């Protein structure tokens, strides 16, 4: 069970975290959002994929801070 943390900037708050929900089907595994933290901890099986795919939907800057 690893874990990747992805470094996204939020910009369409509205949209940006429904964009999140996306995500569950690119990657289907546990994931948390926290706007005040503004970080999101995702724990896939791919990892390196999932998140790109949905933090980029909305258009919101990426940054791989790296993954176990």
């Amino acid at each position: 069970m690893p874990k990747h943390e992805f470094s996204v900037d939020m910009t369409c708050g509205g949209c940006a975290e429904a964009v999140s929900r996306v995500l569950n089907k690119l990657g289907g595994v546990k994931y948390d959002i926290d706007l005040p933290n503004k970080k999101v901890c995702i724990e896939s099986e791919h990892s390196m994929d999932t998140l790109l795919a949905t933090l980029k939907k909305t258009g919101a800057t990426v940054s791989y801070l790296g993954l176990e």
